C-alpha cells in the first residue's frame, strides 16, 4: 500500500499541494520514507527531518519515531480514523547549532526550512505581528519568489495590480494586515519597504527574511510547560533547542537555565502515568549522573513528542543511525505520482519520414488506412521515453485537450495510440512550418495573404479564449501551413522565450489569455516581416531592458498603419488595456475587407 507525505519543497503548484507518493513495503520504518524523499531532493542534511502525522479537524500532532513501521502505524492510527483525514507531513525537527549558517550550504534544506517556517508564522502568529513587521517580511517574500524581475517593478500601477488582483496579496500578507488599511495607500506601504530589499538574490531575501522574524517569533527551539522530578514534582517550562540543550527556564522571559547538553544522554524511555491521570511520564538517563531526569508530560502524547524531539536531537550530536529509545527483502520504498473513443491500432499506421523534432519526441510524416475510407496523410507525434510511466501519462494529457478543440485554423486531433510507445495521430499541414513558408515566398505574396493569416490565427485564438484556454507560447514557429489560404495553430504540450514574453510573465510567471495577446503581437509582426525573428542579435536582458524602457518592433515596410497600431495596442504594459482576443478579431476582420479591395 501506498502513502501521501506534504512537504516544503517547491513547486509551481500551490502549496497546501506540494506532496510525494510513495509506495513503501511492510517492514519498512518512517526512516526508510524520509530518506527517500530527501535523497529525491538532493538534502545533505537528512539527519533534521523528522515525519509528523496530524488529524486534519484536530489541533493536535504525533510525532512517528524514525523506527516505527508504516504499515503498523497505519494500523494504528486508522483503526481511530480514516485514511482521508490524516495529515502525513515531512518537516525539519532537528537543527544543528550553527542551523541558518549550515542550512546555505544546503540549498534545498534551507528552501525547505525558510518554507516550513513561513508557512506557520502566516498560520500561527501572522495576524498579530506588528504593522512594520509584517510589512518588512511579506516583501522579501516577493523579491525571493520573483527573482528575474528588476527592482523598480512595483512601482508600477499594473505591476502591482497584478499582485492585488491576479496573484493575491494574501499569497504575502494576512487578512489583518490587508482589511485594515486602504488598498491604495498599502500599495505606497509597499512600495517604499520594498526599496529596502531591491538588490537581495535568493539567497539573502530568506536570511534577511528569518533575521527580521527571530526576534518577535522562536523558531529556534520548542518548549513545553511540565514538570521536573521524580518526587516533590516541581512545574517548569522547558526549552528543547541547538543553543541551550535541554532548558527550564521560569522565569519570567529572563534567563534560561541549562540542564543537559544532547551528548550527554544515555537513554529515553516513556510510559503511560502509572498514576491517577493520563500524564506522560519521560526518563533520561544522563552523564554520570546516577538518577534519571523525570518528566511529568500532560498527555501521554506530549510525553512521546519530546521523547521524539530528544531522541532526533542525540542521533544528530552523536552520528548515529539506530535509536536511544529503549524499547518496551521488502522494505521496498519506490516514489511515484499520482478514457477514449478515439483509439488507433498502430497497424494501421505506414510511418513515414521524420519531419520535426522533439524535445520529448520527433513528428513524423504517416499514411493512415481506416478499415471503412479511404488512406489518409497523418502527422504523428512519438515519444521516446515512454516507458516511464508519468512521462507518459504527460504525454498523451496533450492528446485530450486536442480532443476538446475542432475549430478550422487548430491543427485537428485524430487520434492516439495509447500503448507504448505512445503516438498522437493528427493532420498533416502539407506546406509547412509559417517561417520557412514565407521566407521563400517572400515575393509572391499579396498583403492581402499576410494579414489573411493573422485574421485566422486570431479567430483560433478568439475560439481558445471561449474555452479559457491559454496556450503559453504564440509566435510563427508554431504555426503550420495547411493550404495557400489557411494555416493552423500548433503545439498544445507542457530555455524560455523571452524575446515573445509579455513583461508579467518575464516578471511574475503569470500567463493569461492577456500575456497570449501579448505574444500575438509578435507573432503579427513576425508575419509582415516574411518570417524573420523579432530582435535578431539581441541578447535578452537588453530586450526585457528595452521593453522596460518603452521601445517596441518598428513598423515592417508595407504595414497598413492601422494594423501597426493594433500590434502596439497587444504592447500595452499594463495587461488590461491590452485587446480582447474577440476584438482583434473583429478589427482585423475590417482591416483585410479593407485590404482586399485594395
Ligand atoms: C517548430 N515547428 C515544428 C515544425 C514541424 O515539427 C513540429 C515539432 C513543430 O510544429 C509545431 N510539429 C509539431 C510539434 C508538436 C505537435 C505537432 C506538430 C506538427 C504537425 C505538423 C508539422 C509539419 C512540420 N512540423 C510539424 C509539427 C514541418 C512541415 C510538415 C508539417 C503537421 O502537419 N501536423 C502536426
Amino acid at each position: 500500500r501506498v502513502l501521501k507525505v506534504f512537504h516544503y519543497f517547491e513547486n509551481s503548484s500551490e502549496p497546501t499541494t506540494w506532496a510525494s507518493i510513495i509506495r513503501h513495503g511492510d517492514a519498512t520504518d518512517v526512516r526508510g520514507i524520509i530518506q527517500k524523499i530527501v535523497d529525491c531532493h538532493k538534502v545533505k542534511n537528512v539527519a533534521c527531518y523528522g515525519l509528523r502525522l496530524s488529524h486534519l479537524q484536530s489541533e493536535e500532532v504525533h510525532w512517528l519515531h524514525l523506527d516505527m513501521g508504516v504499515s503498523n502505524v497505519r494500523e494504528k492510527f486508522e483503526l481511530a480514523h480514516p485514511p482521508e483525514e490524516w495529515k502525513y507531513e515531512l518537516r525539519i525537527r532537528y537543527l544543528p547549532k550553527g542551523f541558518l549558517n549550515q542550512f546555505t550550504e544546503d540549498k534545498p534544506t534551507l528552501n525547505f526550512f525558510y518554507q516550513q517556517v513561513k508557512n506557520d508564522y502566516m498560520l500561527e502568529i501572522a495576524d498579530q505581528v506588528d504593522q512594520e513587521i509584517a510589512l518588512k517580511l511579506g516583501c522579501l517574500e516577493i523579491r525571493r519568489s520573483y527573482g528575474e524581475m528588476r527592482g523598480n517593478a512595483l512601482e508600477k500601477k499594473s505591476n502591482y495590480e497584478v499582485l492585488e488582483k491576479d496573484v493575491g496579496l494574501r499569497r504575502f500578507f494576512p487578512k489583518s494586515l490587508l482589511d485594515s488599511v486602504k488598498a491604495k495607500t498599502l500599495r505606497k506601504l509597499i512600495q517604499q519597504t520594498f526599496r529596502q530589499f531591491a538588490n537581495l538574490n535568493r539567497e539573502e531575501s530568506i536570511l534577511k527574511f528569518f533575521e527580521i522574524l527571530s526576534p518577535v517569533y522562536r523558531f529556534d527551539k520548542e518548549c513545553f510547560k511540565c514538570a521536573l522530578g521524580s518526587s516533590w514534582i516541581i512545574s517548569v517550562e522547558l526549552a528543547i533547542g541547538p543553543e541551550e540543550g535541554i532548558s527550564y527556564l521560569t522565569d519570567k522571559g529572563a534567563n534560561p537555565t541549562h540542564l543537559a547538553d544532547f551528548n550527554q544522554v544515555q537513554t529515553i524511555q516513556y510510559s503511560n502515568s502509572e498514576d491517577k491521570d493520563r500524564k506522560g511520564m519521560l526518563q533520561l538517563k544522563i552523564a554520570g549522573a546516577p538518577e534519571p531526569l523525570t518528566v511529568t508530560a500532560p498527555s501521554l502524547t506530549i510525553a512521546e513528542n519530546m521523547a521524539d524531539l530528544i531522541d532526533g536531537y542525540c542521533r544528530l550530536v552523536n552520528g548515529a543511525t539506530q535509536s536511544f529509545i529503549i524499547r518496551p527483502t521488502d522494505d521496498y520504498a519506490e516514489i511515484i505520482d499520482e478514457t477514449r473513443d478515439y483509439e488507433i491500432q498502430r497497424e494501421r499506421i505506414e510511418l513515414g519520414r521524420c519531419i520535426g523534432e522533439g524535445q520529448f519526441g520527433d513528428v513524423h510524416q504517416g499514411i493512415y488506412m481506416s478499415p471503412e475510407n479511404p488512406a489518409m496523410a497523418v502527422a504523428i507525434k512519438t515519444c521516446k521515453n515512454c516507458t516511464s510511466d508519468s512521462v507518459r501519462e504527460k504525454f498523451l494529457q496533450e492528446a485530450l485537450t486536442m480532443r476538446q478543440f475542432d475549430h478550422p485554423h487548430i491543427v485537428k486531433l485524430i487520434g492516439v495510440i495509447t500503448e507504448n510507445p505512445v503516438w498522437i495521430i493528427m493532420e498533416l499541414c502539407t506546406l509547412g512550418e509559417l517561417r520557412s513558408f514565407l521566407q521563400v515566398r517572400k515575393f509572391s505574396l499579396d498583403l492581402a495573404s499576410l494579414i489573411l493569416y493573422a485574421y485566422q490565427l486570431s479567430t483560433a485564438l478568439a475560439y481558445l479564449e471561449s474555452k479559457r484556454f491559454v496556450h503559453r507560447d504564440i509566435a510563427a514557429r508554431n504555426v503550420l501551413v495547411s493550404a495557400t489560404d489557411c494555416v493552423k495553430l500548433g503545439d498544445f504540450g507542457l530555455k524560455l522565450p523571452i524575446k515573445w514574453m509579455a513583461p508579467e510573465s518575464i516578471n511574475f510567471r503569470r500567463f493569461t489569455s492577456a500575456s497570449d495577446v501579448w505574444m500575438f503581437g509578435v507573432c503579427m509582426w513576425e508575419i509582415l516581416m516574411h518570417g524573420v525573428k523579432p530582435f535578431q542579435g539581441v541578447k535578452n536582458n537588453d530586450v526585457i531592458g528595452r521593453i522596460e524602457n518603452g521601445e517596441r518592433l518598428p513598423m515592417p515596410p508595407n504595414c497598413p498603419p492601422t494594423l501597426y497600431s493594433l500590434m502596439t495596442k497587444c504592447w500595452a504594459y499594463d495587461p488590461s488595456r491590452r485587446p480582447r482576443f474577440t476584438e482583434l478579431k473583429a478589427q482585423l476582420s475590417t482591416i483585410l475587407e479593407e485590404e482586399k479591395l485594395q
